[PDB]
C-alpha cells in the first residue's frame, strides 16, 4: 500500500503544497482517496462530407458528429475458480512461451514508434522532443534504477477510460512488456486462439475455419465492461509471465506488474475545480497495446475454463479435489490446443465454437471470475449462432461471394452508416486542407480493399480518389494497414485477396475493378445501401460535379479520374 504508492502521492503533494486539501465531500467509494488539489470534440472532415451529399440527411451518420463504470468493485474469486485460473495460466504461459523468448524491447525500437507517430499514450510538447533530449533518459535511468530497488515515483496515470502516462512510465513498460506485442506472442500460429496481426481481410476465413470443426453453435457473448472485471487474481496470474524471464528484464518486468498494475495512482479532474489523487489494487491500467495482449491471455483463459465447466471436467468452483486438479491438468496436455483452434480471441472480443451445447449454460466460473455477459440476466443461457456469415466479432459480421470465375471471397462488413458516419469525422486541431484530403484518401483506399462490395462505398471511394491530387500519400494521425499507399489500389487488392491469400488455390490476377463482384443488391439494401433512393441516384448520375466542387477548393493539381473504371460511367 503506501509503502508502494506513496512516494508517487508525497511527490504530487510536494509541487501542490500551497493547494493540498482533504475534500470531506469526495465522491469516490471502491478507489481509495488521497488528497485534492487546484487545477476535445469530433471535428467533420469536409473532403468526405461534399462527397457523401446523400448522408447529409441520414440521421445515424449526421450524429455520430455531434457532442461512471469505473467506482464498481469486483468479489473475490471462490478456492475452486482461484485454482482453475491458476492452473489454467500457468499452462497457457508455457504454450505460448515454448516458439517465443520474452527479451527487453530497447530505446531504439522505441524512438522508432515515437518517430513514426505510433500512439503510446503519453502526457518537450511532443515524443519527438523527448527521446532526442538526454535529460529525458536521465530521468528515466533514474525511475529505472528506483524499479530494480523495488520501488516507484514518477508512474502516475492520468485519467481523461484512457490512462495516459509520461513518456518515461510508458518506456519501462514498452521495454519489460513491449516484447508480447513487437515478437507476435498473439498470432494464430503461436496462440491458436489469438488473431494479432491478421487483418480485416484475414477474420472472416478465421471464422469459416472454427465452423469446420464438428460441435454446436458459435457463441460470441460480450462481457459488460471487461477492464472494469479485471481481478487483483486476474493481474498475478498475468504476472507469472514474469516466470519465463530472467537477468534485469524479470526484475524490471516484476516491477511493472508490481507498482503500477497491481498497485496503481491516478490523477482524475472534477469539475467542483480539484484534481484527484486516487490509488487502487484490481482493474486494467495499463498502456492500450499490453492492455489488447494481457486482455487476449486472461479472455483465452476465461474461455478454456468455461470450456472445462460444459464439458464437466470439474463439478463445483467452491473447491477442487487433487482428483479434479491432475484431471483439468490432463484435459489442457491431452485437448487444450484443439480447444484454444475453437476460438478467435481479439483482446475482451471473442468467438467459440465448443464441442456441444452444454457450453450455453455452462456461467459458474465466467460469472465468478466477474466475466459477467452483457444484456443477458445473469443464469440465462447463451444465445448461440448457427452459421458463422451471422456472427458478430471485431464490430463485424463476414459474407461469402462468388466471383463469376467460381474463386470465393469471405468479405468484412458492417452497417453501412458506421462506416460513411466514421470516415466524415477527424480528430485534433491545426488540419491544413491538404491534410485533411489524404485522411478522406485514406478511408477511401480502405473501402476500395475492404468494402468494394459496397455499392455506394466503391462508388464514394473512386470519387474521392478522383477529387484528391493523385500523388498527394494517405495519412492517419492515429490489424494491418495495407490501403496506406500510394501503388494502384487494383494492384493492392490482387496482393491481399489473391496472391498473399491462402485460402485461394487459383492465383490468376484480375485485370479490371468490373472482375470484383458485390453483394446481391438485396443484401446491400440489408447492410444499409441506399440504392433505389432518389437522393443515391442524383448523387451517382452527377458525382463529376461534385468531384469538382472538391478539385476547385484544393485548386490546380494533377488529378486522374477513377470513375471510369466502373462499368455505368465506362461510356
Ligand atoms: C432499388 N432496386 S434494387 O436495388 O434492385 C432492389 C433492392 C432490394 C429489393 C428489391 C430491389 Cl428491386
Ligand atoms: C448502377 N447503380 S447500382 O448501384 O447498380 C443501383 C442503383 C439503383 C438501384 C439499384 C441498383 Cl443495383
Ligand atoms: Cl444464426
Ligand atoms: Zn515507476
Ligand atoms: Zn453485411
Amino acid at each position: 500500500n503506501l509503502d508502494i504508492i506513496g512516494k508517487r502521492i508525497e511527490k504530487i503533494k510536494q509541487e501542490h503544497e500551497t493547494s493540498w486539501h482533504y475534500d470531506q465531500d469526495h465522491p469516490y467509494k471502491t478507489w481509495a482517496y488521497h488528497g485534492s488539489y487546484e487545477t476535445a470534440s469530433s471535428m467533420v472532415n469536409g473532403v468526405v462530407r461534399l462527397l457523401t451529399k446523400p448522408w447529409d440527411i441520414i440521421p445515424m451518420v449526421t450524429q455520430m458528429a455531434m457532442t461512471e463504470k469505473v467506482d464498481t468493485r469486483t468479489q473475490e474469486p471462490k478456492e475452486g475458480t482461484k485454482k482453475l485460473m491458476k492452473i489454467t495460466a500457468e499452462w497457457l504461459w508455457k504454450e505460448l512461451g515454448k516458439k517465443k523468448t520474452p527479451r527487453m524491447c530497447t530505446r531504439e525500437e522505441f524512438t522508432r514508434k515515437v518517430r513514426s507517430n505510433a500512439a503510446l499514450g503519453a502526457i518537450w510538447k511532443s515524443a519527438r522532443e523527448a527521446v532526442e533530449d538526454s535529460g529525458f533518459w536521465e530521468l528515466v535511468d533514474k525511475e529505472r534504477n528506483l524499479h530494480l530497488e523495488g520501488k516507484c515515483e514518477t508512474c502516475v496515470y492520468n485519467m481523461m477510460a484512457i490512462w495516459y502516462m509520461w513518456l518515461g512510465a510508458r518506456f519501462l513498460e514498452f521495454e519489460a512488456l513491449g516484447f508480447l506485442n513487437e515478437d507476435h506472442w498473439f498470432s494464430r500460429e503461436n496462440s491458436l486462439s489469438g488473431v494479432e496481426g491478421e487483418g480485416l481481410h484475414k477474420l472472416g476465413y478465421i471464422l469459416r475455419d472454427v465452423s469446420k470443426k464438428e460441435g454446436g453453435a458459435m457463441y460470441a457473448d460480450d462481457t459488460a465492461g471487461w477492464d472494469t472485471r479485471i481481478t487483483l487474481e486476474d493481474l498475478k496470474n498475468e504476472e507469472m509471465v514474469t516466470n519465463h524471464m530472467e537477468g534485469e528484464h524479470k526484475k524490471l518486468a516484476e516491477a511493472i506488474f508490481k507498482l503500477t498494475y497491481q498497485n496503481k495512482v491516478v490523477r482524475v479532474q472534477r469539475p467542483t475545480t480539484v484534481m484527484d489523487i486516487i490509488s487502487r489494487r484490481d482493474q486494467r491500467g495499463s498502456g492500450q497495446v499490453v492492455t489488447y495482449g494481457l486482455n487476449t491471455f486472461t479472455n483465452m483463459e476465461a474461455q478454456l475454463i468455461r470450456q472445462m465447466e460444459g464439458e464437466g471436467v470439474f463439478k463445483s468452483i467452491q473447491h477442487l479435489t487433487v482428483t479434479e486438479e491432475i484431471a483439468v491438468k490432463n484435459w489442457l496436455v491431452r485437448v487444450g490446443r484443439e480447444r484454444l483452434s475453437r476460438m478467435a480471441i481479439s483482446g475482451d472480443d471473442c468467438v467459440v465454437k465448443p464441442l456441444d451445447d452444454r457450453f450455453a449454460s455452462a456461467l459458474t466460473a465466467l460469472n465468478d471470475m466477474g466475466k459477467v455477459r452483457k444484456d443477458i440476466q445473469q443464469w440465462e443461457p447463451s444465445r448461440g449462432w448457427n452459421d458463422w456469415t451471422q456472427v458478430p466479432f471485431c464490430s463485424h459480421h463476414f459474407h461469402e461471394l462468388i466471383m463469376k470465375d467460381g474463386r470465393v471471397l469471405v468479405v468484412p462488413c458492417r452497417n453501412q452508416d458506421e462506416l460513411i458516419g466514421r470516415a466524415r469525422i477527424s480528430q485534433g486541431a491545426g488540419w491544413s486542407l491538404r491534410e485533411t484530403a489524404c485522411l478522406g484518401k485514406s478511408y477511401a483506399q480502405m473501402w476500395s480493399l475492404m468494402y468494394f462490395h459496397r455499392r455506394d462505398l466503391r462508388l464514394a471511394a473512386n470519387a474521392i480518389c478522383s477529387a484528391v491530387p493523385s500523388h498527394w500519400v494517405p495519412t492517419s494521425r492515429t490489424a494491418t494497414h495495407e490501403w496506406m499507399t500510394t501503388e494502384d489500389m487494383l494492384t493492392v487488392w490482387n496482393r491481399v485477396w489473391i496472391q498473399e491469400n491462402p485460402w485461394m488455390e487459383d492465383k490468376t490476377p484480375v485485370e479490371s475493378w468490373e472482375e470484383i463482384p458485390y453483394l446481391g443488391k438485396r443484401e446491400d439494401q440489408w447492410c444499409g445501401s441506399l440504392i433505389g433512393l432518389t437522393s443515391r441516384a442524383t448523387w451517382a448520375k452527377n458525382i463529376q460535379t461534385a468531384i469538382n466542387q472538391v478539385r476547385s477548393l484544393i485548386g490546380n493539381e494533377e488529378y486522374t479520374d477513377y470513375m471510369p473504371s466502373m462499368k455505368r460511367f465506362r461510356r
